[PDB]
């Protein structure tokens, strides 16, 4: 099989055991090569998604409070309490030795610097950035898509296709609460 | 099997055993790694997860109850006295299941921590789930297995987490 060894070469990164046995069994099912169009390609796409979602991949966070404060200042003019809370959030994690990934909600009048301070924070913590907009989201298939049995199902893109930033700790901004 | 030793350790009821072996034979007509396979897999996992006879021994002792209550909280002498009265009445009656206790008062007085203190005092397993405008039953009873969103619900999740047939369930913010 041509693509089998290619997928095997791709998934060299640290994969948990359950994902690994699932992808091994999927490789074994596709290795039968029962056909070349329909049942081959559904498992092929499942395999490509499994090998594309990065497992154990991280991004070296910036632990330097001075640099984080500097870059917040470069981005925005003084949102003093906001930036103090971001720095205190960084310091509590640097104390606990491992972060907790707390959910922070920013509320206030329009145009006050809510959405862009998120990109600022992402650059400060050396994470990858990504932006939802849940307002006007009416179907659940956006956060988690349709099962693979349906014809054109996408892997619940806005969360899993998010993970194709090659990083397990990206900062995700959920835009609104409408 | 994993599920077999699971049910072998704990006292299963007869109808449950019948249904689980029925669904296990229904999977025996293998439909490997599909929707109708993973549905059966999750069903049997929840079934072997639920504790069936195993429970936690209680402690209706007033002395230890008082010690726990005075340790976990400061002040609140009258609430502690009401809790001790409930415990004594429930020891007499033996059932400890008659009327539901409900603490009310201003916010921030720690009426949610009294539930944890009571769980410690009765040596039960604690569990909390809030009801703020849920408007649905799927939180309590859950969903059907047909829906792609298939969850047992708050009660079964409490049972699977506590691994105990007689836990303490706090219900927050009824009002
Ligand atoms: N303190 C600030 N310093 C520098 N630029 C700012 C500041 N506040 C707002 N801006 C700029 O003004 C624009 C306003 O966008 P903003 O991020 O405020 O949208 P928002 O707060 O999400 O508004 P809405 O809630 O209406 O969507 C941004 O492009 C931002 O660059
Ligand atoms: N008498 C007390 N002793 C110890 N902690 C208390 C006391 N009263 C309140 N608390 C604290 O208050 C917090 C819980 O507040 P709570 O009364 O549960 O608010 P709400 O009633 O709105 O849920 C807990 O962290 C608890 O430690
Ligand atoms: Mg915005």
């Amino acid at each position: 099989a041509i693509e089998e060894k290619f997928r095997e070469r791709l998934k060299e990164l640290v994969v948990p055991k359950h994902v690994m046995d699932v992808v091994d069994e999927e490789l074994s099912k596709l290795g039968l090569l029962d056909n070349h169009s329909s049942e081959f390609n559904v498992t092929r796409n499942y395999l490509d998604w499994l090998t594309s979602i990065p497992w154990g991949k991280y991004s070296n966070e910036n632990l330097d409070l001075a640099r984080a404060q500097a870059v917040l200042e470069e981005d925005h003019y003084g949102m003093e309490d906001v930036k103090k809370r971001i720095l205190e959030f960084i310091a509590v994690s640097q104390l606990r030795g491992s972060t907790q990934g707390k959910i922070l909600c920013f509320y206030g009048p329009p145009g006050v610097g809510k959405t862009s301070i998120a990109r600022s924070i992402a650059r400060a913590l050396n994470r990858e950035y990504f932006r939802f907009s849940v307002g006007g989201m009416t179907d659940v298939a956006e956060i988690k898509g349709h099962r693979r049995t349906y014809v054109g199902a996408m892997p619940g893109k806005i969360i899993q296709c998010l993970k194709k930033t090659k990083t397990e700790n990206p900062l995700i901004l959920i835009d609104e609460v409408d």
